[PDB]
């Protein structure tokens, strides 16, 4: 039946291989608690050693599901398998269910705090798939789910960006801003997650959203050449080299050697040019993405109007650490421990690189920009990835290719809001008084992903992911890699090549 | 199912905008306490500063919903989007609800209060749709549903005027009041909603009220001439003017001049002769609407046994600011913050002035009476204001124009009333001791708004709506009108042209 | 007699829109990122790394293409533009300069934001306009896809990069027309082609 | 019927405004002379002050109908309501007529 | 929250006689132009867009 | 602008005239190497060669 005392679901888990596709399953256990006491408030970060960088944020009573990893969805043995049994993949269906819900009401008595159910609260849930309000997650987030399937997952408060500050700041000599910045803020969206229809559940309720993708394949395999080297050495070209009086060197025409052919394929984009500027506390990026419309007054650096633009390196081989992809493997890594740094993949289809001569040697080219017959691949992700991101809804773009490797998609999947229902007090002062409650639950997520298995005339062993590649890590320092340690702790992968990236076991004939 | 666990209903919000209609869709989390301890009461209010001002109030164990704004339909933007779209519009249907309810029970232990939820405890639901009951609402008050939907609620406790006090007062020479005094005591009214049949719930039930309305249009169109105006200057006239002998002047007959043709179009009705009368704490109003039957006995001025007329001006243009609209835009405004006064529309229908010559100049004419031939607009009505008002029911009356703007009806949307279900408890004194209980609940509101588009073949553009005739203003001074600031203060208009006045945008072909 | 012509477009649409934000500010302020930025030592400054700050977060959206480093090369009577698209095949003789072998590309400026008022785009009214009476020039329309900038880091301050052509995800809007502009341009008829984005407005 | 004194057509104006479409319709009188006294030549604009810049010209003993602005098909008043009630146009089809010729 | 919208009150004010508001005659019969480029209307201002 | 000289949208196709070819004509000679130098490789040479 259906009531306080029968169940809205059950426990699902695990994964399911099969050739032509993959079903991975995920529950959690989730706490949602109340967020800004019921309030949308907007508010202006400008932190003093932010050197000028400032942030406007409205902040709503809303917490958010959080999908977009793959390490959430894939054990590593089941990621290990992915990259080792198949050439590419890509999400197919996506299912997900909101159910065993619990409501609790909080009571402070002093020091101890008690915790009993309120049987008639409810708690809001809003899937928002057309993406009418500002998109909650973003790539690398913290917010999303676990990778245990046993840890608690804490939804995370749902707030956006309404407006760049530096350009609605209303600074400058003019009191009151500029006739341009006051403009800018006279139009500043405000979004209410309430103006929209959605669901109101109590505990014998439940909820299920399911989404569709359509979507370009994540393409697991490698170049063992580059594809300047799908010449045969051993036939001569007809091709002529004309090489122009250089010093006391006469100018020369001759046929072109057959072990160095020209190749019609260049370097994708990137840029090494940059550097990013200190101090750690601002935004740090080779590269400024800014906007600054005439009119607006500006007296900070392009740090604060604009956002950076990191990783600059495209499939050009980072010249320096600061081009790297980097993360920390969990909230609490600082400093030198805990992070990931990544480290070539060995495709030659990345780590590419642009000389030109000078007619004595070849200097490299820093900034390689859009130019035809340029072949590359997209970044090696590895199971610690955002899956996709948001696309931005604009009229003109080039080739969508992030360089952290996350698929940009028009509609990704849609954003999941859920906060407690507001119990309001009595209140003989005309106070806003509302009861403290929170709510727990279950959250499942089932993806289907479809892949494709690869196919090789290839004689020699490949590469392959291995558990022999893992370290040993803990407490008591015996404890392997992503397997728990004596005080529980999860032996978190230390380097890149543990995170099993892509486009590394399988070799690909261009 | 149904129980305590399932929810009743969800949360239903936003707005869809067609040719022809419009649905406008609000849902609030709303309270209600217990009032008057469960008794019914007449209480005499009689100010001691009130210059002899006084009521009869009837006090009820009753609360009520108020939906009767158009600021808590219609978010700014939907606002906006509809008197820059429409020429006119008017409420076509309702349907409301009450769902998902929560009566707790209040326990004070101390300082300390904590609350509990009775399951088995019941809340009293009554929609007046025929209006046997004197009527809760009155344009203006500050109990209708809030602007914000994640604001909470409050509801106010119904309370009706029993009989006009000072005639009831039972004051005078004679011992007991005069026989007409007392005559009118003898009848006086006493309704209890108690009397009719009406719906008590539990949690896990709900109620739902459905309402029609038959309704004249709001016309949202300008008038760029007066109905003076519709004449050709090129043409001549066949008109004679006969001015008698002036002084020196000699009496002269001739053609009347093309430029200036006769007008058949009266100005609208409204008096500019009133005056308000101090102190602000009795009724203050240009005019006083009194009811004197013969044999009462009157110690006191007209203000008490009669209500002020406000405003008092007709579309006649406002010669002072007490004939202006006014009102507070937050129940915490007082003085002159917070304030908005209405200013002109700048339609040609409204603003009218009369004056007749006494052969030497033009003397305004301050009250004007109906005439026939009067031409006007119904006042431009803000997002802020009355929806309507209930018309009294009597056997004759003059043309219906409130002149606040509230449309007048004979039967407006009942109002539905609510009060906590007693709960007695067991009392060896014979006290009268109720169970301390509250009611917390989600009531929804749709509206279909019945629209029509404007056709001009006017060349040249209009005035529209625009954000950037909105104010900044905040604790930061950073927060635009209509938006929330850092401690989640919601931005008001300062202006009477920020609430969005109709009859201001869509030129009108006369 | 009279004589009667149809046709029929199939065309992109003109989009009535704004970014009230950059394509930078679409994450959220509140979540911590899991990246990491490692800053290489400068001067006596020490190579640090560290999580990178939750109100900066990195994006994957490039400025738009655009070029502000040309500038207009007088008299008013030649061709003047910021750059000339000239063809030089190899045997003609020229004994002009750029100009009369070439054609003016303007407004120069792509989304990126104007940095001078020759990269604006400006017309006369009315026939008879002359001088500085009865032009128009364009101003911002405010948008968040128009506009655009890019700086580099030298590691001590960001240097505005004048030129910046096509690079893969580039987020703009297009030229945000007016009720005088040409609704649209003839393509030329090309092997190859980039996007199509006519910098004046109108729809090729 | 048809002949000298009956007219081939009549004069379209105004604007329709609808959710999915928008009609404008613009008639103008137009008037056309003889050009380059019925010759095609080509001539060479090399103006002194040019600064070396030169165009070839064939010019024709025609005239052309130019349709392409936004305010030939747009009264303003039109294009207020365009650009504030809708989030994107295009053209979708062009009916151009000549007639009541003199 | 509401948005911009072109609206009739950013015209100015020209001709002969400096009586004739934008977008309309003159005495002379003149068309009064618009002075800037906001008086020309422009897309991509009024409507807001979430990315 | 001058009627024979109107503004253009179309700019020159793409293409390097930057670059020089290196000798001598036994090795690779071009003005432009694409090369790939995965982190961690050894190299003894000049671009020609890894690219």
């Amino acid at each position: 039946g259906s009531g306080v005392g029968i169940s809205t679901g059950g426990w699902v888990g695990g994964s399911h291989f099969a050739d032509k596709y993959v079903i991975t399953k995920n529950t959690r256990q989730f706490i949602t608690s109340i967020q800004n006491g019921h309030l949308y408030k907007t508010e202006i970060i400008n932190p003093s050693n932010g050197n000028g960088k400032s942030q406007r944020c409205v902040t709503t009573p809303w917490t958010y599901f959080n999908f977009n990893q793959y390490s959430c969805h894939f054990s590593p043995q089941d990621w290990q398998r992915l990259t080792n049994e198949y050439k590419r993949f890509r999400p197919k269906a996506m299912l997900v269910k909101i159910y065993n819900l619990q409501i609790k009401q909080i009571l402070s008595n002093g020091a101890d705090t008690t915790y009993n159910n309120d049987l008639t609260a409810g708690v809001h849930i809003f899937c928002d798939g057309e993406h009418a309000y500002p998109n909650a997650s973003h790539p690398w987030d913290e917010d999303v789910m676990p990778d245990l399937p046993y840890k608690t997952w804490k939804l995370f408060q749902y707030g956006y960006i309404p407006i760049l500050n530096e350009l609605a700041d209303l600074d400058g000599t003019t009191a009151g801003g500029t006739a341009t910045e006051k403009a800018i803020l006279y139009q500043m969206p405000f979004f209410m997650l309430e103006n929209s229809d959605h669901e109101v559940l109590r505990t014998g309720e439940s909820s299920e959203f399911t989404f569709n993708f359509d979507c370009e394949w994540v393409n697991n395999e490698r170049a063992y050449i580059p594809p300047g080297l799908m010449f045969n050495p051993k036939v001569p070209t007809r091709r002529v080299q004309y090489i122009r009086q250089n010093g006391q060197t006469t100018a020369s025409t001759s046929r072109i050697e057959p072990y160095s052919k020209p190749t019609s394929w260049m370097t994708g984009p990137g840029f090494l040019g940059g550097q990013r500027v200190g101090p750690a506390t601002s935004d740090t990026a080779p590269y400024m993405v800014c906007t600054k419309p005439d009119g607006v007054y500006i007296n900070t650096g392009a740090a604060g109007y604009g956002s950076g633009f990191d990783p600059p390196s495209g499939s050009l081989a980072p010249t320096d650490l600061e081009y790297k992809l980097q993360w920390y493997q969990t909230p609490e890594d600082t400093g030198n421990n805990g992070n990931i740094i990544a480290n070539p993949s060995l495709s030659m289809l990345r780590d590419q690189l642009l000389y030109r001569g000078n007619q004595t040697t070849y200097n490299l080219n820093a900034d390689v920009w859009m130019f035809p017959n340029q072949i590359w691949d997209r970044y090696p992700i590895t199971r610690e990835h955002p899956i996709w991101c948001k696309k931005p809804r604009a009229d003109k773009n080039t080739i969508i290719d992030p360089f952290d490797g996350s698929i940009a998609m028009d509609h990704p999947p849609g954003t999941i809001f859920i906060k407690m229902a507001k119990i309001p007090v009595p209140s003989s002062t005309n106070a806003d008084s509302y009861l403290n409650i929170y709510c727990t639950g279950q959250v499942s997520c089932e993806i289907v992903w479809e892949v494709e298995r690869y196919v090789t005339k290839n004689w020699r062993p490949e590469r392959r992911h291995t558990a022999l590649g893992m370290s040993i890590g803990g407490t008591e320092n015996v404890s392997p890699t992503y397997h728990v340690d004596s005080a529980g702790t999860y032996i978190q992968p230390t380097t890149f090549d543990q995170c099993m990236p892509v486009k590394t076991n399988i070799n690909k004939v261009l």
